[PDB]
């Protein structure tokens, strides 16, 4: 009972919630159906603060839904530089690979995020991943309009 409205309390942004709901004994890394934890669910949604006091409370920052994305890819798809940034100083793995084989920094480049790709570049990501399809971050932005991207891009090895 707790998890699910830990989980939701998470997705909307409720601090007190999380935080009362943590303090009856929630399972802060409880899953849904499609494998989202309370750390999915306040990356994706912004809420940075939630993101924070998740993880002091033993939150999986490398949990994998049941596509394979992590909380990293969620904070790196959905444009948040500064979640981004609090999730790699906590050891999130900037080299992830999700289901479809794409790592943080392919779905930064498939959304057009370029802060996030040049901190996810600083943090020592694999510019020459592939995906299933032998596709780089180079290919993904090509394919999806972003030629800034791939201007900054396309001389990294």
């Amino acid at each position: 009972d707790l998890g699910k409205k830990l989980l939701e309390a998470a997705r909307a942004g409720q601090d007190d919630e999380v935080r009362i709901l943590m303090a009856n004994g929630a399972d802060v890394n409880a899953t849904d159906n499609d494998g989202y934890t309370p750390l999915h669910l306040a990356a994706s949604n912004g809420h940075l603060e939630i993101v924070e006091v998740l993880l002091k409370n033993g939150a999986d920052v490398n949990a994998s839904d049941l596509t394979g994305i992590t909380p990293l890819h969620a904070a790196a798809a959905t444009g948040h530089l500064e979640i981004v940034e609090v999730l790699l100083k906590h050891g999130a793995d900037v080299n992830a690979y999700d289901n479809d084989g794409h790592t943080p920094l392919h779905l930064a480049a498939k959304y057009g995020h370029l802060e996030i790709v040049e901190v996810l570049l600083k943090h020592g990501a694999d510019v020459n991943a592939q995906d299933k399809f032998g596709k780089t971050a180079f290919d993904i932005s090509i394919d999806n309009g972003n030629e800034d991207l791939a201007e900054i891009l396309q001389k990294l090895n």
